[PDB]
């Protein structure tokens, strides 16, 4: 519109907080927060995590001492991660669908304490195959997608009946969205959710993570226009919110998933980028104030909602 | 994306409150909201408005005392509206630019009592002329552009020498904004705001704050606001706004859209009357004030004059 | 393109009515108008409705003489809204498709007396829902999407048997529009109209209509992307024509729903609406003008029809 | 959005009038007409235009004469067309800005008798030079489009001192648009508009109104249009029109889409032709008029001239 | 790109022959050119139209000697108009699908003798029906469209058997395009072309042709978005050229279906436009120069291809 | 719109030359051709160009006699390209605007000879100076863009008196369209067309026409074109040209698309002697020369200077 100095001088509207208020064209809300948390088997325990100092794994009766807190605080979600007891990985990762999994038995324990608190559970088969892929290997070492597809399939049906509102497939099998949801809707699980892990990188950042071949499956960091095929095939699927990660150093994704479908996008603030920012800060390298700019990032960005190791300690900032 | 039922069912994310939050698209806060607040001349000083149910015109010092409030509930800015006393209006509009006028004592006040909060003045000659046009009357009873905007600029120079942040004219002239902006400037008022009434429509809905038709818009012209917008960015306003409000949010998004720029829209002392009439009547829920105020937001506006800030504050502040 | 004062002095059109008229860019007519109707059971009866000053509920008599006028002024359609007597309500909603229930009996005598004027029917199960939700309950208290589908289908095939030209399903049920439309081509009701309502928002300004949860069904006011979404779908559902509700709090929907589609687009001035207005004119605060520039706002954001209680107002205003 | 017969059969809102009426996109009113007027030099004058069958010149008491219809139907503006006595044309064409030329006193009667309806005067030369071009020649016999500026500044001034309310260069000189604007505002016609031919085609439908090709455009270019009506838009068009205008109905809509700007469209005197002629002869019936002017509508124009905006009128207001 | 005057003078490329040449956006050639043409019964029929100066109706043996100028100028196809003898129309339309039809019996000695010449067969019962719609009326007078459907398939079929290479429904009918498709497909003229009447318009344009209701099927005049969508539908439904009719009354609507679709798009410059043309020409109220413009402004509209009865005129002035 | 196979086979159009011919969506046509042109100092001279078979330079009588086969083929311009005999470079340049050399000298003849033929002149330093490069050296071996300019202008001026329609800059110095266009607008050049060369690449195909990476583009870059088109149209082109040509065909479309101006394209010596030494080996039909020539237009070009123009011209008579 030929704006131009001196008749424009973009500083007038930073000169004081009051108009800087005004025209601030994003904020970050306690409704844009996901707490993600790893659960132990067991009773009684609390594992610190030293690449992510700060963040404990649970057991379920610690699990929900500490739900006490989160849902004091508005947070309207937690993303449930199981630790599974190594004796129970296997080749056919049965796991995933045993009604006494974790994953399982925190969501039935959170839903009858916490009503009103969203429980998203993670299906994939990488917690629960011995050799960590995130599905079925066929006899060269390939990751089978199809076959991976029916083990999912039976995990998010348990997850279903456990009674979670959202399942978030971060498989990256072609088509697992559409199988899902068929499932569901054959089942009468008409209104859980399906939260897709759309385009998932196969990242570094993931390092922490692994602490607290995949090429094949996950993208390539280098590929822009390829997660818009990937959200748009999710979409037609049946996904009701569509997700990349990991979140940061893809904030250039999340814009133009946005922009290109106007839908319900999240994005994940992966360990390692939880890692990163709480080691400069605990060196003093960085001031605390970076957490809130991290996360106001994501909201400029266009996520609606945020997965965050964080949650806790950003929602606490924002009760203020 | 070829989304389709039952694959697709839009009603799974309404299905329970935590997700109805997660996918909410926008949210209205107290940074979203500006008081307007008329302005008598007097001490000890209050008067109730017929019809404007709830809402006070205020001495100063009463200003003063109810802002304390507005501060405590962190309302960002004022936009003053002064009722001038009839004896100091006239033909050449003069007590505009008064600088013991109530516009501008209200401004010093309030920059030395509560100086971090925002202070908008209107530019306008309507509260000063005998006739109440918003510009100077040639002798065919026409208001003049070029003429009035010299008012208008001396009035916006008395604005910003009494404290003012920002300055809002609202007559719409055309080229005011340029005209305020060059004279700023070359005075050394760098920093001074101008807030555009871009698209202030010639509209039944200003009953209660109280030819048109040659200056304000025509209510039936949409692409006609995007003009009006574009040359007030080019002129040099720092904010751009649609008023009246609600009637016009088609208004709003548009703006929005197409020129990406801080907007602002003004819920008018109709809109307010109509939707406290109904409250007040039992006629609608008082839940329509926040509605009202959400969409002001979903259309895109930065901020909303709404005489409802207070309310609305209290409400968020739940 | 560059325009700029002096040169640009936009005031120049607006100097004279001639001009003002030559480049006004919208008008509305008596074509643009649809008159919302409340019908009563019995015989001469007309009641007062105090939250919505000078609109009355009438009998099917009564409605049958005033259409009189409404016909000779020119307006082109009616929407039908029975007043359910209580003891017909039910947990099923089976008055919903009672061939003589007050709809389908006003619609055959309309139909009759005045063989031109468009009748709109109103398809949903919240007048006859003991508990007024619109759709079937189930155990948990939930509004249960496809068996509330079964029961609105029945209602639009009895409203299409009753001579309707025009079903217009207000319910917000997922899906409805296709079901519906594929009941109606099997049945052979191949040119009754859908008039879908698309995005239908959980409003407060309905108070006057009750006069005279949904969270689950009906649209969060914060949400304007999700509105394109509702309507694409009912476009591939087969709607003739899709409606915002409610009305001037969601201009910008509206504006958006035409830009981007570009297929016939309806919105409803509802009972708050109408309410807010009249009483504002009656307490002198506003100017009667006030009517037909909140109509003049609907063609502006792209309406080509208004659901409006102002239509006869308007309609003897415009045929002066 | 996937619309598939049978769920989607575009058909049924075609089966009855009134969902027709309520789905129909445009719409034609009295609003959108001007009727353009060939004014004689005499009194007491008519004179039959042959190949325009049931239009009339007419002097200037005719004009006022008949100027009553138009004004009762509602019919907002009048585009006036002199025809000049052949003994008034020079070289120079200096009885373009004649005071007491034809157009100037048509108009100053106009605005006294009818204050309130518009008058529109045509700015070009060719109805004022002995050689009938639009612009004034060289040696060469090109027109010239400097020297033929200031001539048409000087008529189009002359206009405004006779009142008229918009002066519509039809020249297709560069540049005059903003030579005019200039001199009008230095001249303080502050509020005279402009109607730019903008896109004005060096076309054959042209014939009954009476090198062109190196001024008027050429038929085969749509591109060369946008960058024509961008150019008088940044000059200070207030108004900018295509001519003809059935045969470019592509560029109407072109020209809407791109600027969103107050455009308007000439049927002119061979389109006139054509379709009386045929419904004279019984080929086509007098419904294609309305339908003719609808179409113009349709493609986006908010003004129409034709020289069927009386019938249109009357046809419109039953 | 700022362009200003006096560094930009549009007049500059204007200037002289050569520049305007250079510069010309848009060029007609006889490859643009469709002769629509009227064929009688018998032998050695020849009628002059009184509203369409210049144009004749030819029996075939009539036609086939004509055919040879106009093979000679390049023109690449006819559009073969039968008028049915008055005692063969029927409330069946059965003529339509006779296998010794005008059209029929046309189109094969056409192919015959031209074997590189296009035939576009008409594909619409108007000319077939006592009632002279397009379509079989129903009990209630209306066009049935799903029965039309039926016997425009027949006809079509019937078409393709004689030879046809292009079928061109003008119809109407809600998705005949696909019907007829279909029924190409199955029987295995895999190559026939279909040229839809996409948007045809209820126009008193087409006044000499009938010489030489439909609101409920044609379309309003006043709707353009209307016509995206009827394209839209005609190319899904697989139409391998998309036309509009009338033609220079409607050159908004060939722009915004070629700029939308980027098709092979057509136009109709119908009987009423060329006698308007005619008449004036004639008269000498306009030059025989408008002829080219005419069909010009068809091009510069962006149709690929143009019906017009001035086809053989426009190319021996273009051949020239 | 949903088009799927079998419903859609885009065979079908293919089946047969009629409908092939009626859905073609561009057609080259003799009026897309501008031949270019080697000019010689002599007289009954013409020269054989090793790495250009089939094209000869040729003195000012000889193009005087074959000038009569393109205009009568419908040729609408030439683009003159003097060979400069070395005695007459220099580091100024100043045989560039020499009143007396060859393309003045030509130009001159062709005006007179064949007034309605085009002529291009080119604007640049290259043939003028010792060392060959398109403008004026620094001390440092750097081309200077304003001192060149300064020649440049001079040059331009030169060939507008001797009657040049168009000049077209191939100097790829900022800011030259705009400078040049100043000079002729104050001297009264009001009519010479400026065919910029915008968008000019350092590029390997130049061979057979005989430190450039500082002024010619960078082949790798596509967005930096449409920002050299850009400034040449508001610096007053009222042609603009991307040089190379087939190895740019991306770069046309994407400036036709971007600015929808008069857009032309340069088929230069080393895409003419690649295509050509390949017919002559008998590796490619000479149906290549249609196809690259089509190329062009269906990129959006409106004009090709090509070598090929004259036998293109017979093969399109045909
Ligand atoms: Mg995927
Ligand atoms: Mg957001
Ligand atoms: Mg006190
Ligand atoms: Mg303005
Ligand atoms: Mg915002
Ligand atoms: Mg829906
Ligand atoms: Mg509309
Ligand atoms: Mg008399
Ligand atoms: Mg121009
Ligand atoms: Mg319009
Ligand atoms: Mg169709
Ligand atoms: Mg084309
Ligand atoms: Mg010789
Ligand atoms: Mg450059
Ligand atoms: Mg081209
Ligand atoms: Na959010
Ligand atoms: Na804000
Ligand atoms: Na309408
Ligand atoms: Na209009
Ligand atoms: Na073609
Ligand atoms: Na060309
Ligand atoms: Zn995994
Ligand atoms: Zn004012
Ligand atoms: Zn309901
Ligand atoms: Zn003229
Ligand atoms: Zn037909
Ligand atoms: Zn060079």
């Amino acid at each position: 519109a030929n704006r131009a100095y001196p008749y424009t001088r973009l500083r007038r509207n930073r000169r004081d907080d009051f108009s800087r208020r005004l025209v601030r064209e994003n904020v970050l809300t306690v409704d844009d927060l996901i707490l993600p948390v790893f659960v132990l088997d067991g009773v009684n325990q609390r594992e610190s995590i030293p690449s992510m100092p700060g963040v404990e794994r649970l057991s379920i009766d610690q699990l929900l001492i500490e739900a006490e807190e989160w849902v004091a605080l508005g947070i309207p979600a937690l993303a449930l991660f199981p630790v599974t007891p190594v004796e129970k990985k296997s080749l056919d990762a049965a796991e995933a669908y045993n009604p006494e999994g974790i994953a399982q038995r925190a969501t039935r324990a959170l839903r009858e304490r916490f009503p009103e608190l969203g429980i998203i559970t993670d299906v994939c088969l990488c917690e629960f195959t011995t050799h960590g892929q995130c599905g079925i290997l066929d006899d060269d070492g390939y990751v089978l997608n199809d076959v991976s597809i029916d083990v999912l399939v039976r995990q998010a049906l348990s997850h279903a009946e456990a009674g979670a509102q959202v399942v978030a497939p971060s498989d990256m099998m072609d088509g697992r969205i559409g199988a899902i949801r068929e499932a569901l809707e054959s089942a009468g699980h008409t209104n859980v959710r399906v939260m897709a892990y759309s385009a998932k990188y196969a990242s570094a950042y993931y390092g922490p993570f692994r602490d607290a071949n995949r090429a094949t499956y996950q993208m390539d960091p280098a590929n822009s226009d390829e997660a818009l095929h990937e959200v748009a095939a999710d979409l037609a699927e049946g996904a009701d919110m569509v997700m990349v990660k990991p979140g940061m150093p893809y904030l250039d994704i999340v814009r133009r998933v946005k922009d290109e479908f106007r839908a319900p996008t999240f994005v994940y603030q992966v360990s390692g980028e939880y890692a990163m920012h709480m080691g400069a800060i605990q060196n003093g390298w960085l001031a605390e104030s970076v957490i809130l700019e991290s996360l106001t990032a994501f909201k400029r960005a266009g996520a609606d909602g945020i997965l965050t190791y964080f949650a806790k300690q950003a929602a606490e900032q924002l009760r203020r």
